[PDB]
């Protein structure tokens, strides 16, 4: 089209062989590309999501097959391999004086070695979004892209010490990349393995031991669902109860399983929730319950099914109540509340990419709005759609689509926001296609809600 | 006349040699007078203008006269003598048992000797509005008033190690003459030194050296105004520019010249500032900008022609955004925000009299008010006007006419302030005066303004 | 020599068409050069006094003559210029194709655009030096030598609005170059001044108007000394004095004249100092007493002559009794104590380089080692010379001569230090030649004491 974001995202594209293979992160001019001249595939999903809508899917095809590709390479750190399943954080097509070769970075080469492990979710739902879309049912089923899959299940239900039937991962294992005391059980990282799964549930053969798969598939769907609705649900009414529960009980019929604290619960949390709202945590553990808002798992949760059809309505009941929180200046904050001052220095480290209200400490993040419209529509809730596209369109194309936004509400553009941000303009792009036509959303959405009040289906 | 504020102002009248040469600070009866019998050069501008548009020019004129003489008085601190330029703060008629004589304070009798700057701004800025407002132009030419204007160019234009065009001060050097923070290069200082000289360009006569001073000073007004607009101007997008500003910037060509760190910028500025609104910065130094709003330089902007036609709307803009804070109950708050907790006790030296939201620490302050009408009535802006006037003429003379208020708010009357201050009577005169007859601001304002932008012109 | 210092030095050497002009600050194999490959002129006196002390004195000449053209370059910031006296901070050779010239920076490019007030200073002192050290009195006496001194003298003696003698300056304008609470009046600039002066007496020729500089200089001299010795000196009778001063003292006659609270007198100098010990304050203005122990500013006023035989003494035993804090791991600490927490923030404005212990906060360096081995000699005190060397010697080279050390005790190499640091190198070297041969402390001393117990002389 002949649209500006149109254009850029046209630049944006990555050649291999002749071949379309993905996006780069950014096409910022002043600072040097570093590490954002590769293609990240958390960072891909919405440009191909542009892609697939606009027809052209071969880009599509060809990343997730050179990603399903990459998935063999030989991942090493001091004599130490990873499981096989993983899928890189990124890649980059390089070439000696002679040839082209594609080189990954699997958390080996990254910042902090932090692992990417929200990339293989990824990587599975936007196979079931590319087969959705165009309806090539061949390529999910081709041998070695349900062998890639079992990889991935593999990793995913590997076995743990834990009475968790979440996701453990250390800090920094998603979108946030860096230290924000998302460790552990980390909403995002849950809520993407359930949609993963769910994803799974349908690309996947029951011939062989794929029988086995579905099996262990199903059985976890039940578990996790169970557990995230049950323990990461957050509204007045659960809240009063947390709030009165007494400490160090011991035994399996007891109301504090986990051991919270109530005392530890902050005060901002109480008068924050709209009497009609409610939303998932972003963490829990043994002694812990991160309070914070995060908006892409809570998103998400809605798309995936895994948030029940009224629980759905009261998150976006909260985004209602609490806009200039959530969407402000620049839709859609990241987390909310910030860590401020010392908790900030404790959490990060001191880390001072993520200072309060910036980056991921709180910052607004322009890609977030495809989760967001998406949420919106599913939820029948356009209005807030409209809005939210309204505000990010009078100020990215000005501000020449920054990275991200910091501030209470968004108002400054990121402290080291990369301008031309490849996902920030895909961001409103995807969420106007949406827009225009809403069963697009049913590629990246599930049609019912798999989810019940037992652990077991 | 008849009001109980002409009554306070006449009984303030202090005579020399049976004629009127000033004003008393204030007539607190029950406090004891230390230096509040004196009459200050600060304090008794508004009185003048009270006068001048009463056509009682007497009292000016003798003012001017006696003030220039004291600058020729020998004034010196253990063996060590200023500039002899320098204008005093404060003088008093002190009698042996025979005759009458006139003692000043230079400095070096005051509170942690602090330098009266901007007095001898203020003598000028007076001098230029006993012309306008009576037409006398033999005062200003006399042999001795020439040499005195001289005098005071001669401090201002001294030269620096420094290559700021602005003036450098020690703290506590203007109408704040305590330990504020506003050490270096205040706006208040160079606001009134900018509108001084632009003063002296009418006053000199190009005589003899006339014209080697009027070359100098038209030099100063060009860098000084280029200074001023492009590093102390606030507002969003500038803003925006700094928060993303890179440290340890090097060489001639660079954004960051004073090498200002974002995460030093105050989380309060970025709410706080309206869309449309803006100001002008406390201070700059090396590694600092204070973003402090500082109400005195800021409406002296305006009026001294400094701020431009449209920066002079959005400093307005500001005010009618921010109306609670900036006049609240009292008209007009000396600065915003006030240093709090362990800020105020490193940044004032624990001192007690500036207290958060008290005097110079955020205190409202009524004489400000004056200020604030005159730059009402030049922006155009007569209900905001009408309104800061009737707020003050609720409390001020039920109240006393207190020195200055107390709070975020200025609901308080100030913890220490003396009842029947003069320049809060004067400040309200001055201000009705002005609302019945906007044409009077012009001997305190310029119609034009002297700016452009680049440095020369 | 045949030492490796020697060599690091000679390398370090920089030729201005087939001449040794000067030294580069640094040779850090790593790290970009950046400011680091010109010749600073404070940084440049140790690496001249090993020269004056070798006997190839050239190098030194050369330097006095190029930085006296330099003094004559047009230098100017948006239209606005300094005194002609202004001396650069550093200067560097650069080159067309074919032809060499000098680039210098007088604030104009320097980070923060901070002022090299001291670099004047240092210039005479060091010409000074030079004569003493050859015998040539042609140089200083030729008629381009006597005026740029003399420019100097302008700048300096130029009128005040303040009643203090001292010299006013913004911040980071000595060796500390960057925010660090060290504006208005800081003891080095007062040290260096009184110094300077001193020279100017020494160095001046009486015929023309040479006679009146002496005089101007004369007098302020003794201004100056009895300002900084009677109301800069901390000890425990002062101390005791000050706590118990009252608050807001008005007139001439007056204890407390700068009006300082006792509550604002830190925790830490009550217990740090030692009976006998003693030292002069960081800074002086109004309601401002720096407490802060400063390195250079202390040992340059025993040098200068400044300081009494008995603060000399005291000076020495202070050292004596916190040589953990003063000295530690390595000498010299820049300043005691460090500013820490909020103050840190507020103070220097959340300067990542002068965290707390670290760099101008705080920070051991190596370079200061030859003020303090020199004034050890001249207060008769070369046990404590010895054991600071012994110290230095162990760890210098290792460490391969790093600018600073970091840490309470200087027990961490310097975060952000280069290695290879040309003044670390001569400052080692320059002790060491003053200890072999003590005579030699004789050109950057004074033998006589110029100070007085009156105002004048």
């Amino acid at each position: 089209r002949e649209t500006e974001s149109w254009k850029l995202l046209e630049s944006s594209i990555i050649y291999y062989e002749g071949n379309p293979i993905g996006t780069v992160a950014a096409q910022d001019p002043e600072l040097a590309a570093l590490n954002y001249d590769q293609c990240f595939l958390r960072d891909f999903v919405p440009s191909a999501f542009v892609f697939l809508m606009d027809g052209q899917t071969d880009i599509v095809r060809n990343f997730l097959i050179e990603t399903l590709t990459l998935q063999s390479h030989e991942k090493e750190m001091d004599c130490f391999q990873p499981g096989a399943g993983l899928m890189p954080a990124s890649f980059k097509v390089e070439s000696d004086g002679s040839k082209e070769y594609l080189v990954a970075d699997f958390g080996e080469k990254a910042i902090a070695r932090v692992p990417p492990v929200d990339s293989c979710m990824w990587w599975i739902l936007l196979l079931r979004a590319y087969e959705k879309a165009t309806g090539d049912l061949t390529l999910a089923r081709e041998p070695k892209f349900q062998a890639g899959i079992k990889l991935i299940l593999d990793l995913c239900l590997a076995h743990r010490f834990s009475m968790y039937p979440t996701m453990l991962v250390p800090d920094g294992a998603f979108m946030i990349d860096r230290r924000m005391g998302v460790y552990e059980h980390p909403l995002e990282i849950q809520v993407l393995f359930y949609a993963a799964l769910r994803a799974a549930r349908e690309l996947l053969l029951p011939d062989g031991d794929g029988e086995q798969y579905l099996n262990k598939v199903h059985g976890r769907l039940g578990a996790l669902q169970y557990h995230i609705r049950n323990y990461y649900w957050v509204d007045l009414k659960r809240l009063r109860e947390i709030y009165r529960y007494k400490g160090n009980e011991f035994g399996k019929e007891i109301a504090n399983k986990f051991n919270i604290f109530s005392q530890s619960i902050p005060d901002w949390v109480i008068e924050w929730l709209p009497e009609k709202g409610g939303y998932l945590a972003g963490n829990l553990g043994p002694g812990r319950m991160d309070f914070r808002f995060f908006a892409l798992g809570n998103l998400m949760a809605i798309l995936a099914g895994l948030a029940s059809e009224e629980e759905s309505q009261r998150i976006m009941n909260l985004f209602a109540h609490r806009w200039e929180d959530l969407i402000g200046y620049m839709p859609v904050k990241i987390c909310y509340p910030a860590l401020q001052g010392l908790e900030w220095q404790i959490v990060t480290g001191c880390d001072p990419k993520n200072i309060p209200w910036s980056y991921h400490n709180g910052g607004n993040w322009p890609v977030l709005l495809w989760l967001f419209t998406a949420a919106a529509l599913k939820t029948g809730k356009v209005e807030l759609a409209h809005e939210a596209i309204a505000i990010a369109e009078g100020r990215l194309s000005n501000d020449k689509f920054p990275e991200y936004y910091d501030g209470n509400n968004g108002r400054l553009i990121g402290k080291e926001a990369r301008i031309y941000q490849t996902w920030s303009i895909a961001g409103l792009l995807v969420a106007k296609q949406f827009l225009a036509n809403p069963d697009h959303v049913e590629f990246i959405s599930f049609p019912d809600t798999f989810i019940g009040p037992g652990c077991s289906l």
